[PDB]
DNA sequence: GCTGATGCGTG
DNA sequence: GTCCGACCACGCATCAGC
């Protein structure tokens, strides 16, 4: 009986403690109950162990279900390059809940808003055979495949069929998954650790009943932890280089974990998660961490991280940092390929930054202009916003992976085999030096050239390419490394930890000329959970039925509740920015823009100030002219 | 065709 | 101080209802 399944028990037996028989399908209730126990236990090690116990039973009894169970635990539909999206959110899901329960959409919306979790609405109110893990996962991909006119009704029909067959907590987790907020607490890192733990304790490919159910039975605590850690590194190193569960899992099941590296090798065509950098507080922190290792300084470009794959045989593909295929977004980049390599180059993987380039002015354009590029089936002749590629690394070249070579070798191979064209393809502006004064000028020269600052990377000491890692061998020297008193004019309903309260707030400045409150930004960060739930009733007491006449929000997201303008909060932010959405100081710096706060954060209540004593809009413009 | 509502993606 | 999972703003893309 799956309703009593307990993958959080000590001395978990993969066969006897499972809630289904060998050879039959894993029931979705087993996955749901695992999700329940993962959320109950209060330690990450226990959450991994609980998920591992489910995978051990899946490996021992139902190997062909391992892939769906992994994808359901990750709330994904397949490999990232395939670009499958459900096309459903809270809107489509609430329509299905209202139809499945025969209730009005408004009453279902209000209940979902009050509880901040659509999964609770679908569960608390709802014969068909029990749901299976592979069955539910197949329905998820069916919903994703439906597009075009009248496709919403077809999606809701599949969703409705899921809710009628749900039992116990199944409907809460199907609803949360379909909405894109499963909130399991485990993701790629933990799910991979659970997988390696499972196949280590209960090896795959055994004849039923498995003679080996717990390979760590006799080990001491320290030896067991060390052995699991070492096995986890084998799976995570191979996955970093071939992040495709559709390729990894069949080979893992047929040849085991320790033989898995000999079958999966890095090659062009499969996107990789790029190497990332850690922020630094200044140049002195950079030299302290790098000590004496020689490093290089490159411009910190403001564009899209673009991984360019050239397969042996001419095929070129462009991937995003999240491993989505963007080849169709960049027809201009494809046509540029023969102009950027010597004829001797036949295959590679480039690490570049695609930056919007004003071809008439020969200048770099900010990231916002880049987002206005079309995404859907782009024609090169219709491209309005050209791009210049700024290449700075080389992962693969002519059949050989370079990830283990030092950056000085990879940089050299990049310069020796690829050719530069102005405003199209160039190497990142770089400086090799140790002089603190010289570095400081390069950073100022960088922001003058319309960049965010400097990236600093070691050349030979700890200078390998670390896939899917925010490394400490790369450092950011960012320009952004203001305090304002704003009025709270609206509240947004909260989800997750803020389910029974407010999740965000709409802030506004004071316009002296018109005596109006002008929306300036949304705020939801900087609060402690205590000072939010303790003072929630104070703000709820200010709810109005209608917006006050002097409150002006223009294109901002209309609040879930208008609040009586009375609360003034001290708010900090990184910088200000021109915004086409917010009306604060709309005609003071630009003719039709307006100023908003980038990354605002709550600091303190200002109960001594009234709304008309807030930071004026004129003061917002004055701060923008300086920044 | 038009439009308000609704969904996706990354830096 | 480090690691990890969740979240998001603002751009474009999609679609019901008429
Ligand atoms: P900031 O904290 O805004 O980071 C900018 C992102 O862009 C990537 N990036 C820009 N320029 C480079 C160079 N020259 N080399 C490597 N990466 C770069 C950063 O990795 C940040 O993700």
């Amino acid at each position: 009986d799956p309703s009593g399944y307990n993958p959080a028990k000590n001395n978990y037996h993969p066969v006897e403690d499972a809630c289904w028989k060998p050879g039959q399908k894993v029931p979705y209730l087993a996955v749901a109950r695992t999700f329940e126990k993962i959320e109950e236990v209060s330690a990450r090690l226990r959450m991994v162990e609980t998920l591992s116990n489910l995978l051990r039973s899946v490996v021992a009894l139902s190997p062909p279900d391992l892939l769906p169970v992994l994808y359901l635990s990750l709330n994904h539909l397949g490999p990232p390059q395939q670009g499958l999206a459900l096309g459903v959110g809270d809107g489509v899901l609430l329509k299905a809940v209202a139809q499945a329960t025969g209730r009005q959409l408004e009453s279902v919306r209000a209940e979902a808003a009050e509880k901040g979790d659509v999964g609770l609405v679908a569960e608390n109110s709802r014969p068909p055979p029990p749901l299976t893990a592979s069955g539910v996962f197949s329905k998820f991909r069916d919903i994703a495949r439906l597009t075009g006119s009248a496709s919403t009704a077809k999606k809701i029909d599949i969703i409705k069929g899921l809710f009628v067959a749900c039992r116990h907590s199944e409907a809460r987790f199907i609803a949360r998954s379909l909405s894109g907020r499963l909130r399991l607490g485990l993701a790629e890192q933990s799910v991979l650790a659970a997988l390696s733990q499972a196949v280590s304790l209960t090896p795959p490919g055994q004849e039923f009943p498995p003679a080996m159910v717990d390979a760590g039975k006799g080990k001491t605590a320290e030896a067991r932890k060390t052995w699991l850690e070492e096995q986890g590194m084998i799976l995570k190193q191979t996955f970093c280089e071939v992040p495709d569960l559709d390729r990894i899992i069949p080979v893992l099941l047929e040849h085991g974990l320790e033989r898995l590296p000999e079958h999966c090798k890095l090659s062009p065509g499969i996107p990789l998660k790029p190497m990332l950098a850690h922020p630094t507080r200044g140049i002195s922190e950079v030299l302290k961490r790098f000590e004496e290792a020689a490093f290089t300084c490159e411009y910190k470009y403001d564009g899209q991280r673009a991984q360019i794959h050239a397969l042996e045989g001419g095929e070129v593909k462009i991937f995003s940092r999240n491993q989505a295929d963007n080849t169709g977004k960049y027809p201009d980049i494809i046509s540029r390929i023969p102009k950027i390599k010597l004829p001797s180059v036949t295959s590679f993987i480039l690490d570049t930054e695609a930056v919007a380039w004003d071809r008439e002015k020969k200048q770099i354009q900010p990231f916002q202009v880049l987002t206005t590029r079309k995404r859907k089936e782009v024609d090169a002749s219709e491209i309005q916003v050209q791009v210049c590629l700024y290449a700075f690394d080389l992962i693969y070249l002519n059949g050989e992976s370079l990830v283990r070579e030092p950056l000085s070798r990879r940089r050299q191979l990049l310069r020796e085999n690829f050719v530069e064209t102005e405003g199209e393809f160039v190497f990142a502006t770089s400086l090799d030096t140790k002089d603190i004064e010289q570095i400081a000028e390069f950073l100022e020269q960088s922001v003058k050239d319309s960049c965010e600052g400097l990236m600093v990377k070691t050349l030979d000491v700890d200078a390998t390419y670390e896939i899917a890692k925010r490394s400490h061998n790369w450092l950011k020297l960012k320009k952004d490394y203001d305090t304002l008193d704003l009025v709270v004019i609206g509240a947004y309903l909260g989800r997750g930890k803020r389910a029974g309260r407010y999740g965000g707030f709409l802030l506004a400045s004071y316009d002296e000329d018109s005596e109006e409150l002008q929306a300036i930004c949304k705020l939801g960060t900087g609060f402690s959970d205590e000072e939010l739930e303790e003072h929630h009733q104070s703000l709820k007491a200010l709810v109005l039925p209608s917006p006050r006449p002097y409150v002006r929000i223009d294109g901002a997201v209309i609040p879930d509740h208008w609040l009586d303008p009375s609360a003034v909060w001290e708010v900090k932010c990184a910088d200000l920015s021109l915004s086409p959405i917010y009306p604060a100081a709309r005609g003071l710096v630009d003719s039709d823009k307006g100023i908003s706060l980038r990354f605002p954060r709550f600091i303190r209540v200002r109960e001594d100030k009234q709304p008309e004593q807030a930071t004026t809009s004129a003061q917002v413009a004055c701060l923008y002219r300086k920044q």
